[PDB]
């Protein structure tokens, strides 16, 4: 199974915008470049998400880490067992994202997935935000989360339970109109509450956000303000029913596509009970 | 096997009484209601006491949790090897109990067990007591315990624990007169002391009593004036042997049914060694 | 030297909106009355807010509190020696604040004042919230703080310093038109970053906010969902430079006077060193 | 496998000598008889060390306990794959025992042991020493040690490693004369360092002591001091090496049966590495 | 008496220089200019190092604090009565230093001090260093400390300990020559081991170097690969005997002027014995 | 699988040399003699370091642990299973080491390798250092590591992992050349970061060095001095970047093998993550 | 008044024996000479025992500690003022015992104490113990304390108390006879329990004993067997009454002089009742 989501890579219309926007605002490291994306870190791995010119306005894909080869080869089994396609990545895709091996697929709703292990580390660079932010919570939770957006939510679940090895946290009924709400799925495949969740929503994105884990609450309401400044905000600091995500919301450069930047919420494990919740808000996240 | 016990039902003679009794006396919230049910809450839960009209005066359902779907099938798959009849809650059911699935069963003594997963949850409605209690012990414990009173000890011990999956604690010779006793046997399913216990008491009652865990001892001695006031007490402030909980019993108001109020007992695992006791009380609970 | 700000009595021309705000809204408990007074805790105190009707819509007295009938004859003596005009509360007086003694008298720009010792404390009625709150700090450092409204700074400062022992902590100076900031004083006579501000601010009230301190940042969440709820926000979630208080602001039922529902301060003591901030707000805290 | 060592009994030529040992000068609990056995406790057990008249001198019987009923058939199915001889305590037995069940054998040298579950707790009869001793450390690990004498090492390990499920620790060469030692074997099954010890002594005895654990340095210092009153002393205070028990012998009243009154030792688990000693004292010890 | 040492300004033949030092390979923040003074920040005062232009190279000034405006005006008081000359800083050197109020006079031997109280703070710009540098010890006990070059120690001594109220720590007789050393005086005015230390060394400079206390090792030992990478390295990595700052130093662009950049030393209070030292180094220091 | 490496045995010209260096320097404490080997305590053990007489001024031998007897049989078998041929170390071996039972093998290249249980411990002799060194990290941990040169990387790798049942923890890139590096290969088989890591390196050796952990971090800054006082060292203090040892290098008297001497390293466990580096010093370690 | 205890001279008859008393059975550092004096090390210290041939085999001068030049000269006041002659220390004595100032005089009945300040430490050669020992509590609590033998107690009293600024802690009445007790009287000076007592016992020596305190009971188990191969023990392990010290003593070379090493007492503080207690032992110190 898949152990954390370890790296996203994004394809964007304003390749300057999502530049500022993840190191102004957000406050990540910029770190060079590999072919044409530009590299911006959060920790000690020589990147964590990757920005490249194109038309999409979405995520390109997704980094799905495992803990060494063999696991890596226990998935290729389990990904022919399954009937899915996958390509392992060549010398020059390895080189690219800076992994030892990787095998690249796609979910059943056309998110390219790449599942690898050996990521690289540079702890002689270490992390300097390019913003006020002391860092973030990643480790053996990987990067954060995010919601991906599918038209059959049980055939997701299908794939991404059965297949990959994620395990259902809880549910959110969703309202969205006066008698209209959508089922969001919460996935975990390590201590964080989610690392995917699923929704049927009616957006033109392949998700909805991806969301950053800081340290400290203040790092969460410096960051609304630096934000706030840019004319980001999308909703007013609130927290989650579910994981008790304390958060807001902002929009990134890419239409449709928000961030997330949030601070203490709970951790899962193997006693995690399946429950039901009716709102996404425990208290705040007014929408503006 | 069964994770936890996270729900009651009781119907009863006198549902004014009753509410007052949970509310003002007790401290749960009060929580609407599903049907011609009253909904009671102890915590993050949408409901944990259910009180309905009837001339019972006594337990008319238990809900018994797992944690997902899957853990629902295979109890589906214990029951049917056992020979255990069951039926599907239907929509209406799932929706009355606020669950995602759930078992209708009876034990071998006729009382209405319900086996579910996927409980509603309301933190967007946090729990606030009706009566000075500082909060309850539930989470992974559920709400609390009951005593079930049985014709055949042996009979419901190996149901409930070769079928439902509750393991033995310890048990209690409880001296009824002057050469008789009752061998009390206490089953836990999770961290709690014990979940339920068993005993062949005289008592024309599916249970003895239920008990609810508060947060501290002054909690404890708050409730006992309360439940004073109100004519109800049946026993001083004691401890028992086995599990440790200092409590007190009071009168509900169904007749020979009691409730039990207590603090700081010990807690199980997979080395607690079945012992034996002669005396339920450690200290106090005088009969009054 | 005053210990604490221990009590405040509005005179308010809605009463019952007043007491629905501090009940459902704020989360006091209703204490019953005295004399044609409404009175209200936060904590084990018999009361700690009172609201008798009154055209001023204001504050209409401040208790400060000495910790032994010594220290009230040594505040007397402080007064005398000071030329302030005080007068001793008379038997009825004493009986409606339900203290042991009290000195009566006005800070120089006529906010009444109490100097008392001897409170009453009900812990046979332990506190019971009438919203969602776990509880509030006070203690040692009562029941929160105000920011007073004053012509003459200097003058106020030299009063409350001098005669009344308070320390300052801080000052920010607060930025109003463009070129234009007036210079908030910070004082302390207790762990409390501070008890007492001073502000020459352009308002015709007595004060600009009463703060009262929630236990958790939950707390203050919820709170300003209800507050929301009741259309009464004045500002977003922030925190402050000075004391670090994350809360929000509200407006009471009477017009320019605010409450703030705050969290997790810093405290101070004898080793403070005076500084100056020129904002108001570290992060957050935009006004709506 | 045995959980740990629960009990004691001893034939003893002099009772009343026993009687004050036990009591006065080691401090347990005088707890009545149970047919012609004196019993006496050290905790919340009803007892732990039994004393009956007889010619032996020495160990009669060791109670090895185990954690259920189901537990007792597996150890019952392991003595008759063993080709081991057993019987089934009868109602006199268990009754005597205050057990729920226990099966009779021998080890390979003539030893009775009594592998039982379902001990006798009596809280309501809180523990009181005799003598100044803050209590013993008992629970999971068991009432202490002995170590049992036998004619051949190897055959005894296999039986109370292959038939009990023992784990040995560690061995300590016991030098006896100038070109002699003894390797003592030192078994656990549970954390306690070593519950058996098996050793080819040339003493008419069926062990050479058995330890008691005290919860303070002091419990075995003022221990040492009434057992010196008493004459007894033979061996000064000392650390041993593989243990790390702090403790001191004295003679008990049947010739060349000793006990050890300690304190502090290592605990083991499933880490625990193998190794050989050639000293049992780390420091201290002297023979007197 | 001084309460910490505050801020230091130093005039350089070469300000880009000195920028680049404090930023790229220190880790301070910028934080704009005041007047003809770029401005550096280690934490959240609105400044802590400033650097002109200027042919000394050297320190300039030296900010000496105090907690409140009456703890100025006794600083006044001491120096009267000491006939030591100073002036207040007037209204633009107030603004310039953004401080409450100041005096300003120059030690025996020439170092213009200047006492303060009340400066600001920024904690809406929340501190961001430069370079990797997980933040700076500073609070009460100020900015760092400076050995101050004197041609008469015990002249120097009299006036910082009975006029400035610093306090003897502890000496280290620095062996410069085979048969000459340096007794170098270290003295506190707060829980930092020293804040100045005095020697009599034959250097051209105001001072020999300036310290700066990081938060972690690691910190130092990034610094130190920093600075090696700028060719500046004057001392490897070692510890100091008396207050075991762990610490390496290098040249700042000023000749003669070094920096040290430390962690983890020993702090001091009311108990500190004086005592002599006959090595600068517990161990490496080694010079390069 | 191997538990821990407990012994290393070197073949060195200068034995006297050795002596010296491993007393006075690196501060172990000798042990007598075994044979015509000098040995070296760091702990309990009654020896970690042997040194003897040879021209090979090499690791002769390197003691693997297991933890039991059945574990050395199960060694067997696997060797046995593989086609890896060993023999049973004799009495006069098994004498020599102080073991109770070994098996002697080489790996794929020549270095004799020995597995055994059963080392002899001698607590009633504690270790005293030689120099000042407050002690080791050993326990469950082994003795430290050593970096194994070999010819092909990938067969030591199967070796190893699938005949000795080390895991491998990461991997550096040591860049040698302009244009070459070397793939280091690290790999545990317990809680240390490392025990064995290998290597392609053109050096005449059967390894480039061993480590010692202290500790603290003044163990490893005292020991600095003395090795350079004795013109040994090889590296200035630094840190890794993959276990985050803080060490230095220095030269053993036998040409080309290195010892590190270092402190406050991460461990491992299942969950370890198999990354890539590009350099091994996170920090410092400049070769001089 | 005096802070603490700093060092002991002793003259000796057999210096060698002394040397390997304090190295090899106590586990003191050698620390070279001083004129005539061999020193011995505890602690960073440059010397804390002193040993010198002389006919005497006595406690030559013990030397009180402050912790200023200030107090030193406070303290010639005390002395001046009481009429207590002294003289200064001349610049060969300040050599030779390592310290910046010091006042030589006598108690009433003959022992030279030395008052002195400005210890030397050499942190730059850490302690080293030549036995097996893992340090010793010195710090603040100086180095230990000795029992002073007196003709007459209430004169010496006075002294220690008036004059010197000693403390009582308590009183214990030794036996010596059927009918003969001795009122020990134990003094304070820090938190060490005593640091000097004074005594009226018919010992021709100026002291019984000196007391050393390791750090571990290991520590003094151990030693205590080193003491017994060296044929000294005095007493058996045990625990005082009053201090809580547990621990043995033994002959020094010199006849009627003893050392004490132990472990573990009581400290004391301003709030330390003045108690009287009947033995000096709670449990052990057996005479041998
Ligand atoms: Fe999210
Ligand atoms: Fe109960
Ligand atoms: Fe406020
Ligand atoms: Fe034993
Ligand atoms: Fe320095
Ligand atoms: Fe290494
Ligand atoms: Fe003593």
């Amino acid at each position: 199974s898949i152990e954390r989501l370890g790296y996203l890579g994004f394809a964007v219309k304003d390749v300057p915008a999502w530049d500022h926007f993840l190191t102004k605002s957000v406050g990540l490291m910029a770190a060079g470049s590999a072919g044409d994306a530009a590299l911006y870190r959060a920790d000690q791995r020589a990147w964590r998400i990757a920005v490249q010119p194109g038309e999409l306005d979405d995520l390109a894909y997704a980094g799905l880490e495992v803990d060494d080869a063999a696991a890596l080869e226990r998935m290729a089994d389990k990904l022919r067992q399954a009937g899915v396609a996958f390509t392992r990545g060549d010398e020059a895709l390895m080189q690219q994202r800076k992994v030892m091996g990787l095998l690249c697929l796609q979910d059943p709703f056309g998110l390219p997935l790449e599942i690898y292990y050996g990521p690289a580390e540079i702890f002689h660079e270490p992390f300097l935000p390019s913003a006020p932010v002391s860092g973030f919570v990643t480790g053996d939770q990987g990067i954060g989360h995010f919601v991906r957006c599918v038209p059959d939510t049980a055939k997701a679940m299908a794939f991404y339970t059965e297949v990959l090895g994620f395990v259902l946290s809880d549910i959110i009924d969703i309202q969205m109109g006066p008698e209209t709400s959508v089922p969001a799925h919460f996935l975990h495949c390590n201590g964080r509450h989610h690392t995917i969740a699923l929704a049927a929503f009616p957006i033109p994105k392949r998700i909805h956000h991806f969301m950053l884990q800081a340290n400290t609450i203040d790092d969460v309401g410096y960051a609304f303000d630096r934000l706030d400044a840019a004319g980001r905000i999308t909703s007013l600091l609130g927290r989650h029913t579910n994981d008790q995500t304390l958060s807001f919301y902002a929009d990134t450069p890419s239409p449709m596509i928000e961030v997330e930047f949030g601070w203490g919420p709970r951790t899962v494990d193997s006693s995690w009970t399946v429950a039901r919740h009716s709102r996404t808000a425990m208290w705040g996240h007014k929408s503006v």
